């Protein structure tokens, strides 16, 4: 257009379907390979990204260019990686993911904010569309453009070690939260196409349903098994939302590591392209899980080159290696050179990536933007994140008898109080999973506020504040306590060993509430990603909430126990008498809960 050296597909003004085929139509295959190629930051170089061609990088579950790095150290982290992308001879930016599924929670003080059982239980999607919008700023404060969420599971039973990530055992539930969607990506035009990406620009992600299908539904709920269910099952509680997604313009979707009546998501030609791609429309790009291509063989990894083939015949689009990289590009190589795949497939997974890349406007910002740095922890979004933990908690007792007076909420003035349990001055426990390590961790892992700290905020002056982790019954009587507040639950996890049968709480957990119960009226805070066994805890309790997996905002807690606000939170999920009932969910064969799901006692704020 007007230029001697022109060339389409660097033309900003040119729509998407002709600078994707513009580019498609120079590549050689080794950059149509590498465009399919997804490696991780640990195993990149300017050289490795420039050589092969790579299409995409990850930071996986706490990889971070160091512990404590600031918003503009993760800035040129990516930015020297794109810089090496955009050298190559076509310059094809790179797309930078990360899971960012409760904030930007692998970076030292990004907002944290309640897992999806929380954000489940507040029934509001408009505060969870809010929580997009703000987790997509913080995303980009750190120069990354894609975010590995939302989790659309439909968390059919607790001892998934995964179920903190479901919003819901009801598909309803979940349907309504795919607003984050157009939180992280922006709201789709009037008169958008369901099943086509959607990125609004440099201030938004690429978000990515995942994982796809049935992951929730695991049997015993045991982590990457089988799903075993029939069609009219698997697409009337764990296919719903996918379609919400399209709707909302989902930029990509990850498959499961899970398989479906014994086949390997990873291989499931029907469901990757006879039903998302063919049948729902889905235009994105579609990725494996991580190493999720080795698993599809047992033992994983033992046919590599049976890896490939099947999951790039299945339909997916680009590979999360993630080290590897070498060894997936040659193989890849070696099978369309004998035309084991044709080139038909790589075309079409090469579209979707690229249609993905220039539709959210990769190509003309490739760089971080310096001035979003300031977005990451901003304190409007930690107000949101105390609005969310707040409007997430479930009131489940509130007085042992019909006749007592109500414990909650609590004055702010008392001559003295005590705070106490494991869980009430341990942000990394709050927080859990996906909290700056993988695994979360212990202790004072990133900026918020304790539960500790949010009482000490919320006070009158003349209160005094006590705090014993595990104080004895003794200790307890001859304090002079008004009240107590204990805190205790579940230590942080993930897939890889939150898989438990048992679901009861770590000790000393049950015998610091029992102590102090003993000793003084209390409210427990119960710290879980699900419910766990409760009638030990209810007995002891005047009062007792279901805090879930906060985040990194404590006050919201407090905002709640001292009666700012009143409780609204309501179960999102099943509570279970005993763990031999389980698999149980609503509208099931002799459903028998403890609180059915819905239940939630209610407050006046004061
Ligand atoms: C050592 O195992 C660790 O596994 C985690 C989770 S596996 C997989 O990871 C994807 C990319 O982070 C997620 O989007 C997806 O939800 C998960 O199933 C991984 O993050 C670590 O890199 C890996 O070390
Ligand atoms: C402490 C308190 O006022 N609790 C009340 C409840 O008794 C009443 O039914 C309702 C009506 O607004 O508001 C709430």
């Amino acid at each position: 257009h007007h230029a001697a050296d022109y060339v389409l597909y660097k033309d900003a003004t040119k729509p998407v379907e002709d600078r994707v085929a513009d580019l498609l139509g120079r590549m050689t295959l080794a950059e149509k390979i590498g465009q399919m190629t997804q490696i991780e930051r640990l195993v990149a170089t300017p050289d490795v990204l420039r050589d092969n061609f790579i299409g995409s990088l990850l930071s996986g579950g706490g990889s971070v260019p160091r512990k404590g790095a600031t918003a503009k150290e993760w800035q040129d982290m990516v930015d020297g990686f794109q810089k090496a992308c955009m050298s190559t001879r076509l310059g094809i930016p790179m797309i930078y993911g990360i899971d960012a599924v409760h904030g930007q929670n692998n970076v030292y003080g990004a907002t944290i904010f309640p897992h999806n059982v929380g954000l489940g239980a507040t029934r509001d999607p408009y505060l969870v569309k809010r929580i997009g919008e703000a987790t997509a700023l913080e995303v980009r404060a750190t120069g990354i453009q894609y975010a590995f969420a939302p989790c659309i599971a439909v968390c059919r039973d607790p001892r998934w070690g995964r179920c903190y990530e479901s919003y819901s055992e009801d598909r309803r539930i979940v349907q309504s939260m795919t607003e984050l969607i157009p939180g992280l990506q922006g709201d789709v035009p009037k008169d958008f196409t369901s099943g086509m990406p959607f990125v609004a620009g440099k201030n938004k992600v690429a978000a990515c349903a995942k994982h796809f299908v049935g992951d929730g539904g695991t049997v015993d709920g045991i982590n990457e098994n089988n799903t075993i269910i029939n069609r009219e099952g698997l697409m009337n509680i764990h296919m719903p939302a996918y379609k919400n997604a399209m709707d909302k313009g989902v930029s990509t979707v990850m498959i499961s590591y899970s398989s479906w009546n014994g086949v390997k998501m990873h291989a499931n030609q029907d469901l990757v392209t006879g039903y998302l791609k063919d049948t729902l429309k889905f235009k994105g790009f579609v990725i494996s899980d991580w190493e999720g291509i080795d698993r599809i063989t047992t033992p994983a990894g033992s046919d590599y080159s049976y890896s490939v083939k099947a999951s790039i015949l299945a339909g997916l689009d680009m590979i999360m290696v993630p080290n590897k990289y070498q060894q997936f590009i040659s193989i890849l190589t070696g099978h369309v050179n004998g035309g084991v795949i044709p080139m038909s497939r790589i075309d079409d997974a090469v579209t979707r990536i690229l249609r993905v890349k220039f539709t959210m406007g990769l190509f003309e910002n490739p760089y971080a933007d310096p001035a979003m740095a300031e977005q990451l922890g901003k304190q409007e979004h930690r107000d949101l994140a105390r609005e969310a933990a707040r409007k997430s908690l479930v009131l489940l007792k509130n007085g042992k008898t019909s006749t007592d007076a109500p414990l909650l909420p609590l004055p702010k003035k008392a001559p003295k109080i005590l705070v106490a349990g494991s869980h009430a001055d341990n942000l990394g426990y709050q927080c859990g999973g996906w909290t700056i390590e993988h695994q979360g961790d212990t202790g004072r892992t990133t900026v918020g506020t304790t539960i500790l700290e949010a009482v000490k905020a919320a006070v009158d002056p003349s209160t005094v504040v006590v705090f014993a982790e595990n104080p004895d019954a003794e200790f307890v009587k001859s304090g002079g306590f008004s009240y107590a507040i204990v805190a205790v639950g579940e230590h942080p996890y993930t897939e890889t060993k939150g898989d438990n049968l048992n679901l009861t709480i770590p000790e000393p957990g049950l015998s610091t509430v029992q102590a102090v119960c003993g000793g003084v009226r209390c409210a427990t805070v119960l710290i879980s990603g699900r419910p766990v066994v409760v009638q030990p805890l209810l007995a002891a309790s005047d009062a007792l909430v279901a805090a879930w997996l906060p985040g990194s905002e404590g006050q919201g807690v407090t905002d709640a126990l001292f009666g700012d606000f009143g409780f609204t939170g309501r179960l999102p999920r099943t509570w279970f008498k005993s763990v031999d009932q389980l698999p149980m969910n609503v509208g099931d064969a002799h459903y028998d809960p403890l609180f059915r799901l819905g239940y939630g006692l209610t407050t006046n704020a004061t």
